[PDB]
């Protein structure tokens, strides 16, 4: 029902692409970033149709915010720890779910050489519920508690724009407005971690 994937390592980087300077960071996943990454590990060709992972409705849970440092000009989330949801049709999930173990291509957190640490593969996440109590529901991605409430930005129908749903391939570079609203996730929902 929904994939869920761990963004996390000591370097990450998210573009939008209202277009976008390359040098620049959102402060979390954003859907083209993670829709590249899923492409990737697919061994997708920059090319090929990527319309069905397009369709997929995403929701990002910030597990730790990270800080915002410069890379030498080059902004960066540093030790940021994201876990990411994609709700959509079963066969595709597993298919990604299979992939993200055995990336055909490299999985880069934003720019090529940010390493993820540890891998985006999550063995237990493939959980059958919708996105939000998917994210909700899955453990800390750090030890223990969160120790506040968390940051759950969720694709939705209404509320803030962001110019990154991948709307024709890749090298065409095709992206329109989508809403996603950041709600606050109560601490207490989310089991103690790690997975």
């Amino acid at each position: 029902p929904t994939l869920l994937i761990r963004l996390q390592g000591p370097l990450q980087s998210w573009g939008t692409r209202s277009r976008f300077d390359h040098r620049d960071t959102w402060p979390y996943p954003t859907k083209s970033g993670v829709v590249g990454l899923l492409a990737a590990a697919l061994g997708r060709d920059r090319r090929e149709d990527v319309s069905d992972l397009a369709a997929l409705r995403m929701g990002v849970r910030v597990d730790r915010k990270g800080v915002l440092k410069v890379d030498y000009k080059r902004y960066f989330l540093s030790d940021a720890a994201f876990l990411v949801g994609l709700e959509g049709e079963r066969a595709l999930l597993e298919a990604l779910h299979r992939a993200l173990k055995n990336p055909r291509f490299p999985l880069y957190l934003g720019r090529k050489s940010y390493v993820p640490s540890p891998p985006p593969y999550l063995p237990d996440g493939l959980v059958e519920a919708p996105l939000a109590e998917a994210l909700e529901g899955y453990p800390y991605l750090l030890g223990g508690k969160p120790p506040e409430d968390l940051l759950l930005a969720l694709e939705a129908e209404e509320g803030r724009l962001v110019y990154d749903q991948p709307a024709g391939p890749f090298s065409e570079r095709r992206f329109a407005a989508r809403f996603v609203r950041e709600e606050v996730l109560p601490k207490e929902r989310v089991p103690e971690g790690p997975p």
